[PDB]
RNA sequence: CAGUUGACUUUUAAUCAAU
């Protein structure tokens, strides 16, 4: 125990001996800080409302003791509200010197405006709820370090009330997304995180052991496979907003653990789903902001429908400056190895993802559909019905990052199995990201999955745009870090 | 930088003073 910590405890003892309880069970708060401020919006200075009564409760952020009159600022959930104390008015005024900054306080009184004009709660009765054992770090010199801000988000939320509104806005996004799919005739569902075998995307899984069953399971990397099984089952419209786990590095776009949505629509193509996602995201922004304009890192992202639609091949061929057909992997190897020697030990199929990610992805700041992906990098999308080599798939980009991939689902078992067999070769060759074949899934397709359109959507990434954050850790409440 | 210490009956990164 240090000195300051001990000094706080010595003050607690004084308050306990004085008569108060050390840690009360409850406080009957009647008003919130912002509700008082909103009520007296633009009231003239030196006003009073002794008729009215209020009771607030929060944390002491400031404390300006000026002899026989004391001031303070109470920080609740909503905002800051000023307190006023006086000797021949507030009971046990002497014992206000045993309060410290950081303590949780509850007060009763009436509202009034100072000479300056700020709305203030005239304390007629106070109750020390909690005694903080450490000093509050100010915005000035305490919490500027980003990593300490993440480790102690509680401290962050005290110091920076701006951070509070980020996660509130995050919640509203989900609520809107949910209400949409709910009202659009989709069923919310829960699939297991503990899977025996993974599949749905290219990533390395997490592993874990279970004692009762005595077998090594994997953490789910995608929602697809099990939602696909429900389609086979009979459900036509399903969706889920669950946590997924990919054992990979960390950056502004990628985080090992992340929330993401997946909806599925029986007897529909990727065109049908495209119109839905347009209505979703357009209305979402229009609801949140009021315009179709999303501030993100000093840019105005235009979500006015319809969204711009480009082809994967045509866009790459243009912006990468390719004289040949990019689907030709042999010629792309030549071009790549010469122009991009860093993409030498990258496999031939992934060479498209990497090149598209360099030349095309960053230019897509506005919401842009990227229709007609290659077959090489799409194992779960039914083939294109005109151009050979491509599939019915679109990925929605915005802010120079992928939001929502949407295949037109492959329901042919024979085709699917041979793609899983192709995928199984790539793992033997040398590819950690390519998962293994789910045999039970392939069987589920054999019994017959109806033709459908599946959606994916990174909830965390969509948050970053709408909440306007640089890194992904800024839209995660408690990010993962290496302990010490 | 806070805490301590004592001052101070509309201050708002309250101020002065003491260690
Ligand atoms: N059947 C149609 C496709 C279904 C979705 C598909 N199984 C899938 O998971 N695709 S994904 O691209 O791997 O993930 C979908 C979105 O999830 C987001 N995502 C993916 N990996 C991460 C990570 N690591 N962190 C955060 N967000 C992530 C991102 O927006 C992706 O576009």
């Amino acid at each position: 125990m240090n000195d300051q910590t001990r000094q706080r405890l010595l003050n607690l003892e004084a308050l306990v001996e004085a008569g108060f309880a050390p840690y009360p069970y409850r406080f009957p708060k009647t008003h919130s800080a912002e509700a008082i401020l909103k009520a007296k919006r633009g009231a003239p200075p030196e006003s009073e409302w002794p008729e009215e009564e209020v009771a607030v409760a929060g944390r002491l952020v400031a404390l300006r003791r000026m002899g026989k009159v004391t001031f303070a600022h109470l920080l609740d959930e909503t905002g800051r509200i000023q307190l006023y104390f006086q000797r021949d008015l507030t009971p046990k005024y002497e014992l206000l010197k045993k309060l410290d900054v950081g303590d949780i306080l509850g007060v009763r009184g009436h509202p009034f405006t100072t000479k300056t004009g700020e709305v203030t709660v005239k304390v007629l009765d106070w109750t020390p709820l909690v005694k903080s054992l450490h000093p509050l770090p100010d915005k000035w010199h305490g919490l500027r370090d980003k990593e300490v801000r993440y480790r102690q988000r509680y401290l962050d939320l005290i110091v920076n009330p701006e951070v509070r509104e980020v996660f509130r806005r995050r919640s509203e996004i989900v609520r809107y997304i949910r209400r949409f799919f709910e009202a659009k005739g989709f069923l919310e569902v829960e699939t297991p995180i503990l899977q025996p075998t993974t599949g749905g995307a290219e990533a390395r899984p997490f592993k874990t052991y279970h004692n009762a069953l005595d077998h090594e399971f994997y953490l789910r990397i995608s929602l697809e496979l099990y939602l696909k099984r429900l389609l086979v089952g009979g459900y036509e419209k399903v969706f889920e907003i669950g946590r997924n786990f990919r054992n990979e590095g960390i950056d502004h776009n990628h985080n090992p653990e992340f929330t993401m949505l997946e909806a599925y629509w029986a007897y529909a193509d990727y065109q049908d789903m495209a119109g839905l996602v347009e209505e979703l995201l357009s209305g979402l922004v229009l609801h949140l902001f009021g315009s179709h304009e999303v501030p993100y890192q000093g840019r105005v992202l235009n979500f006015k429908p319809p969204f711009r639609r480009i082809s994967f091949v045509e866009a790459l061929k243009e912006k990468a400056g390719l004289p040949f057909d990019p689907l030709d992997l042999e010629r792309l190897r030549l071009w790549a190895d010469a122009h991009h020697p860093e993409l030498s030990q990258v496999p031939n199929y992934k060479l498209l993802d990497k090149l598209f990610g360099i030349y095309v992805e960053p230019e897509l700041q506005d919401p842009t559909f990227v229709f007609d992906f290659p077959l090489a990098i799409s194992p779960l999308a039914k083939r294109h019905r005109e151009k050979p080599g491509l599939v019915e798939r679109w990925d929605l980009y915005a802010g120079g990052m992928e939001l929502a991939p949407c295949y037109s689902e492959l329901n042919d078992p024979l085709d699917q199995r041979e793609r899983f067999l192709e995928q199984a070769r790539r793992r033997k060759e040398g590819d950690e990201e390519a998962p293994e074949p789910d045999e039970d899934f392939l069987l589920a397709l054999e019994y017959g999955m109806p033709p459908a359109a599946g959606l994916g959507l990174g909830i965390d990434r969509l948050a970053m745009l709408l909440t306007d954050q640089p890194s992904l850790r800024d839209v995660l409440l408690f990010p993962l870090l290496k302990p010490k």
